RNA sequence: AAGGUCAUUCGCAAGAGUGGCCUUGCG
RNA sequence: AAGGUCAUUCGCAAGAGUGGCCUUGCG
């Protein structure tokens, strides 16, 4: 099964039980798991787009890179490069069917797994993720999609302007239970706004960008 | 310049010394070349050595275990630890402030981001010279328990266990110069309170809870 | 890391550094 | 990442994962 992964991957796995581990969720086998593997492949993919980020960005201010950098390393980022390998098809799991947070762990966990299978080889397995991503992360930042932060972006704004910041009060969580939705509201100064979401955190978000919306006008 | 001393310590010898003289370098200093840029990549580097070095020789792998380690062993009181090794702060090079923990630790990732540029970015070569100084240092450190507490997080799953609660902080006075401060803070569970003090809130806090922790356990 | 803020150094402003404070995001 | 808690899943417990909330630490 493993053959189909490893001709995306273009690697092939001298010890196939590492690319096993990486792939299969503790739900599954509980003395064999991605876990470990997700450890260090954070440090170690995490260092491969930031030295990827210092070596082709025009700007290379640490003020500029960094929350460029917060995107790029970002779970959800991790899941687009993921739908490259079609990483879901792959994975060992039986309760808690997949989801963001266990692909971003699988890819995490991937690379660590051909890191150790290469017998510890740094300067290898990074030439390998550039292979497969490096036009792919390029072309988001040329492109200009990149996940905008918009809580950053407006309480830089307000303090800009009345040096105050924006206030999020909860209004209503509604849903059974996984299923509950949250409604937030969004004032600065004489504006309001509304946004919703699954957590309170991801309903201020949108609530955040429909109000740098209602100061245009403004 | 002077750096054929630290180069010798370092056991490397830099084939672009503009490239060395650039981490030791405060912005202060040159407001055209700085560690800034090396600063950004140094972290990402040095925090996935650490990281590495933790997966592979600790017996316990389980990332409850080792994520508080790595916390530490990647954190800025720790980097001036390694950098005391190195001699680093007479090589900094520094025009107005005093050189800080803050400046040590950013020159300390910051360098090894020169080493790995200056090698023609090899990871391997870079990551063995960084074990060859300091990987039984490292490993003596844990071995030995010389990880620093985490008196704030310690502190509150010690109260959550036993009464389900949480430790509150209380802050008593401020005394001293804006830039130059001094926190008084007290910490308080139940009818336990204990007070603590430093530099910043937190610092204070840590101190606060260090304390109602020893006082806990004793009575608890 | 980023923004506002007080203090301070750059003779003041501009901006920048360092320490304190508040807040936001990423891992 | 860690702890408490609500829900949910492995027939309960134990232990663990997932979604929610409060909190704490590190980069
Ligand atoms: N609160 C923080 C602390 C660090 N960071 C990230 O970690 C990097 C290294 O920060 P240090 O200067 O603390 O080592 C930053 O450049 C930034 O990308 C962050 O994004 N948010
Ligand atoms: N708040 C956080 C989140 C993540 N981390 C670090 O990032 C690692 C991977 O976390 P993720 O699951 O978010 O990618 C953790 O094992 C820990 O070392 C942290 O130290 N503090
Ligand atoms: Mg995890
Ligand atoms: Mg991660
Ligand atoms: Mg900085
Ligand atoms: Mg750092
Ligand atoms: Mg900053
Ligand atoms: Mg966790």
């Amino acid at each position: 099964m493993l053959e189909q992964l490893e001709k995306k991957l273009g690697y092939t796995f001298k010890d196939k039980s590492l690319l096993e581990k990486a792939l299969t969720h503790v739900s599954y086998s509980k003395k064999e798991h991605y876990e470990t593997l997700e450890f260090l492949g954070d440090a170690l993919v995490n260092f491969f787009i930031v030295d990827l980020l210092v070596q082709y960005s025009p700007n290379k201010r640490e003020g500029f890179l960094s929350p460029l950098k917060a995107y790029l390393i970002s779970e959800e980022f991790f899941n687009l490069l993921a739908q490259k390998l079609e990483l879901h098809k792959f994975i060992r799991i039986k309760r808690g069917k997949i989801n963001e947070t266990i692909i971003g762990d699988v890819f995490e966990a991937l690379w660590a797994a051909v890191y150790i299978d290469s017998g510890r080889d740094a300067n290898f397995t990074r030439e390998l993720f550039y292979k497969l991503f490096k036009e792919d992360i390029l072309s988001a930042i040329k492109e200009g999609r990149v996940k905008k932060d918009y809580k950053t972006i407006l309480q830089e704004i307000t303090q800009k302007r009345w040096k105050e910041r924006p206030e999020y009060r909860l209004i209503s969580v509604e849903g059974p239970h996984h299923k509950k939705k949250f409604i937030v509201e969004a004032k600065i100064k004489e504006y309001r706004t509304l946004g919703e979401g699954k957590s309170k955190k991801e309903a201020e978000q949108r609530a955040a960008e429909e109000l740098i919306k209602l100061l245009e006008e403004s």
